[PDB]
């Protein structure tokens, strides 16, 4: 049917909100990492959570673990880096707009971040 | 005492959440690597990624791993939910309950691989 339709790689603005410490609150963008069939069963079931790694424009010191966005491949504002670090399971009804998707490349680096980060070797 | 490294379980305060996000308080594995872990330690203080547990284990499915009472410190079997993965202020922990066996943590790794598309 009309299920919302999401794809790994894209960027998403999305509602972080009520957050704690050095979490990622408020609003930013965030690249979807969960796989595809997850990605539209939940849509389908509507029951479900989409796994995202937040981006901070506070680029300053880049660690492994993070991935360089640039504001022209990727349709954001400014440059920004994605936060392996932050990654963070959502519920779909915080997803707000899509803003594009990285570059293959992009999503490549930022599959060696999350296995660094989470130890996935 | 924000000790925590990867394998153990710690029960875990995701307060706020929304929607089928995992919710209240309850146990989580550990599962960002252990020199994050150790600089969290260090600092006392930082972000550590975890995967929440439930006891509803009426079904399995391949991204998630039961884990059995017997070896964890947990009640009862519950199951890991890689679906769930979260980092967490270190403000979240509230206290260790105990460790994952080296095969269930294999298993949430295999679990991890297969919900994030990492090959």
């Amino acid at each position: 049917g009309p299920e919302l339709v999401m794809r790994r790689g894209e960027i998403w603005q999305v509602s972080l909100d009520a957050a704690r410490g050095a979490e990622a609150n408020n609003q930013r963008p965030a690249v979807v990492v969960s796989n595809d069939r997850a990605n539209a069963t939940a849509t389908r079931l509507g029951r479900g959570v989409i796994t995202v790694v937040p981006v901070t424009s506070n680029i300053a010191k880049v660690y492994p673990f993070q991935v360089l966005l640039s504001a022209t491949t990727t349709g954001l504002q400014v440059d920004c880096k994605a936060q392996a670090e932050q990654i963070r399971s959502i519920a779909t009804e915080r997803l707000l707009r899509p803003i594009g998707r990285v570059s293959a490349a992009e999503l490549a680096q930022l599959d060696e971040a999350l296995k660094l980060h989470l130890d996935l070797w």
